[PDB]
């Protein structure tokens, strides 16, 4: 099913966190059945993870940064399953950029000298453009900050067309258009409190917000009604 033939391009050792916290290969290849992309996550040869029908499967595809980890960066996808059962479907994995330019520079997909890793993020875009999917890099407008969600410490990543909240379980992920209101509130001197509540009636609480980041996102959720 897979073979060298069919692969368009495979990435040992990834970081896996979501659905599941394990090193694997990901590998963007070409079906025999229908020669159709696929992408799936390997232990071995075993598959942990598979998404087909990427042009119409895959929701939403972003390169994010990993807060004081310039080392790191995420790839989070979310995708309607091969079997078109379930919906909306998150996973995260981080690339260490180091490890993936000399991934690179030994497939000689990046001449030995090669410096900058947002050639392999340009590679990598490039492989989902053929591949009939688009990977957004929001990054390099959008922001992202630290709170809290009652005692645990999360990231607020504030996109084009969603708000995230990663990435220990649960992952929460709104459409921007679904956001009702947002209430400001404090507890501390030097942070302030928000209260979200979404168009289905669900009320999310994140706290300690750092109050140099109420500018933006007051000014985001007035953008986006
Ligand atoms: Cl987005």
């Amino acid at each position: 099913e897979i073979s060298e033939t069919n692969t368009i391009f495979k990435l040992e050792g990834v970081s896996v966190l979501s659905p599941l916290r394990k090193k694997l290969d990901l590998v963007f290849y070409l079906s025999n059945v229908d020669g159709s992309p696929v992408i799936t996550l390997l232990k071995g040869n075993d598959r942990e993870l598979s998404i087909y029908q990427l042009n119409k499967n895959i929701k939403m595809a972003s390169f994010l940064p990993v807060p004081e980890k310039p080392n790191l960066i995420y790839l989070f996808m979310t995708y309607t399953s091969c079997e078109d059962n379930k919906f909306s479907e998150p996973v995260v994995m981080t690339l260490n950029k180091e490890n993936t330019l000399n991934q690179f520079k030994n497939l000689g997909l990046l001449d030995s000298n090669v410096t900058d890793f947002e050639k392999c993020v340009e590679y990598i875009r490039k492989q989902a453009i053929l591949t009939g999917f688009k990977i957004s890099n929001p990054f390099v407008n959008s922001f992202h900050l630290q709170c809290h969600r009652g005692t645990k410490e999360g990231t607020l990543y504030f996109l084009p067309d969603h708000i995230i909240f990663g990435f220990k379980k649960p992952i929460l992920l709104f459409d921007a258009s679904d956001i009702e209101s947002i209430t400001y509130s404090s507890i501390t001197r030097l942070t302030f409190n928000a209260s979200l509540v979404t168009k289905d009636g669900e009320k999310y609480e994140f706290s300690m917000t750092d109050q140099t980041e109420y500018a933006k996102i007051d000014d985001y959720v007035k953008r986006k009604q």
